């Protein structure tokens, strides 16, 4: 072949988002990952599970990213998972999708690849538990779990409300969803993307 | 005098069997009214048939009715160390209950199942997180169940809640020891529900 | 008279201690609740604690054995990289005797924490819950009864898992009225539950 | 030598100690991996160590400061009610200096544990991961590469989160061939990743 000699690592940013907050974060993660020379980055969402009429009546945000299949997760060197919280877990849509990776699991297709997580909540509560409980699933697949620690200097500033934890980037949407991701939350997300992507390139 | 819901998800019947022992234990408590209900299957029916999903007798619960009980005992098989998507999808539809505080202060407790043991604890504790967001009182079982001191044989069950080991191929049935722990969990939670009423 | 509540804490620079007093004040609003505050023993040498500027504290030091004398224990700890502090862990490491005799079984347990920057405040509470579970304690989260948990206009601790406070990177931040109010609710709620169960 | 691996453990009755040697043995299979086993200092007074009958240990004692000298650290600890041991917690509580200078950032971390009767072996590993995360370490689970994890015909430790052993309530179980083999894999896997990252 010789098809694509310049790509060094492939990064999938896979997310679920209903009102677009994770969607916004996923784009910042991808922007950070694209800063690594040789990192090929693609954004994909998991399929919606609620009936289309019920997504419409709820005002769900239509999204441009392609819908991911479970099988193609095996094509990537690193997967960065984004999900809103549902009472301190990942969303049902993300859970249902990951529940379909059993074929990958049985063949060890995700073993040793890099995994990393970012989340969103309305009022903050559960933002850590959501990431940490997602790591468990990465572990069963044998993925290397990449936290972000305190490299992002924004994390030392507690003068304002802001998402972002050493476990991964987060954003706070507000109870009514009106809060948009801040520059500092987006800067943490970008760091997570670039950090993971650099690691994927180093491992290849 | 007290009402116990045993709410479960099951594909191959292992959780279903545990749920019946949990309910059996809960029925030993005078004044406890106990009912078993399942979470709705979410996968397409042709795929459940092809996968050999087990036909089950219990009626399906709706999300709104969780508020009618004094204690809810949640059963779920593990999916990579979480509750199943089916259980997650159902609990994701309890937001109305959450906003009105309808589950607040009620007793919640959890039991699980795995193929080879791994993840059985993470499944229970990560479910507890959701119970906490609803403000439910979280009931572990500790070491009241004496089977938990015996490590001479393969046996599910943890201080966090009852568990069973199905085997990689699903062929293992819940043992007498695992069912006894599940029964204990049911009886303990129900007695607590009666005392609080 | 009707229920005995222990507010058991560890504190280095006084933030948890301040939270502990608010937790106890909340529990004291329940008629019939006897509430006492105690701390776990310091583990670092006294001279090194002084050089680090540790806060001197009046509460009596608890012993492991006396935990069995209470109906509900509300545990306070600062975070150490997302767990309970070494001091608290060392203390709970001495409760195996209570574990072997089921002395804490079925009692109410509840947790509140403190961090410099928020990160880890949830993991600290939840990983403490694990220890309470091994003792068979009934775990009491607070959910969202405290309306202060809905206001994201200002930095403030408190989670559905239990009350928390944000000390700041340099520890100069004091617990806010909203953080104390969430702590007060936690105390009152747990104390109310202990009374109902007796 | 291409990478330096620290196997850092705490052990009271020798179970983690046995496991730690198998972990190191696995890591020494990787060409260029320099592997050393070290223990965290005991915290209880010697008179109480004697009455509890603690098993004396030959491995050198580690300092908090030297953790920055390694490319990968594999932490072993017995469980205490579903957390890491107080001794391990106390030791890691003194890595605050390492934290402020980012000295452990990006290094590989991995965990193995021990219990009497199984319960808590997973919570001990995952709650240890939290601390590694605050330090910005890369967290290495083992997944299901070790075939022994599919065999449920006999009592056996080991999880996708890390190797474990079951000592028995009275400590009479010694780590089995299968559990040590999982531990050997963990060491070999981590060491290979450490070499690749250098
Ligand atoms: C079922 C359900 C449970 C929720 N649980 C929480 C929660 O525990 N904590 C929280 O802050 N927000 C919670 N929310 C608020 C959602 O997290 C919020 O709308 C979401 O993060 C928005 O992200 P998105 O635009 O990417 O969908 C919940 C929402 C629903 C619908
Ligand atoms: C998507 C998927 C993920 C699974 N993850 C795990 C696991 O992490 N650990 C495990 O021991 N078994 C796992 N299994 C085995 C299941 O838990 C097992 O079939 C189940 O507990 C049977 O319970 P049931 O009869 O009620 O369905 C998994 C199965 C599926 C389909
Ligand atoms: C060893 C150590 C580890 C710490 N880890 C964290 C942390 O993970 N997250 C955080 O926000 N603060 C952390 N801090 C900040 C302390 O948690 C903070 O000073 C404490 O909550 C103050 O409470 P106190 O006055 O009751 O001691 C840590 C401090 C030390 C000494
Ligand atoms: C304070 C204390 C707490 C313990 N908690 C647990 C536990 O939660 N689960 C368990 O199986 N064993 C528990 N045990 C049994 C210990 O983990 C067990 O003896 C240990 O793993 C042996 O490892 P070692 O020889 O390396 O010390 C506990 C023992 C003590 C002293
Ligand atoms: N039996 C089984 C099946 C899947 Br898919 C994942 C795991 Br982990 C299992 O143990
Ligand atoms: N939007 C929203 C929904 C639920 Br359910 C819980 C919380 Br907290 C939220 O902020
Ligand atoms: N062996 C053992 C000792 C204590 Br103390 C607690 C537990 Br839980 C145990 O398994
Ligand atoms: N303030 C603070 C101090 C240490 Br040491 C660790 C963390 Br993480 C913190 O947030």
């Amino acid at each position: 072949q010789g098809i694509d000699p310049f790509t060094m690592a492939k990064i999938l940013v896979l997310y679920y988002s209903m009102y677009g907050h994770i969607e916004t974060m996923a784009h910042a993660v991808a922007e950070g990952a694209k800063k690594v020379d040789g990192a090929e980055v693609i954004i994909k969402r998991v399929p919606e599970t609620m009936p289309p009429e019920i997504f419409a009546k709820a005002g769900g945000k239509t999204q441009n990213a392609p819908v991911a299949t479970p099988q193609e997760l095996a094509d990537y060197d690193a997967i960065i998972f984004g999900t809103p919280t549902r009472f301190g877990n990942m969303s049902g849509q993300m859970r249902t999708f990951l529940d379909q990776t059993g074929g990958l699991w049985a063949s060890g297709s995700l073993y040793g690849k890099l995994g990393s997580v970012f989340s969103s909540t309305g009022t903050g509560g559960g933002q850590e538990q959501t990431i940490t409980s997602t790591w468990t699933t990465l572990a069963h697949h044998g993925m290397v779990i990449v936290p972000i620690g305190y490299a992002a200097q924004e994390l030392f500033d507690v003068s304002q409300v802001r998402g972002g934890t050493p476990y991964g980037a987060t954003t706070i949407a507000g109870g009514d969803g009106s809060r948009q991701p801040s520059q500092e939350e987006l800067s943490i997300a970008r760091y997570q993307g670039e950090y993971v992507a650099g690691l994927a390139v180093k491992l290849n």
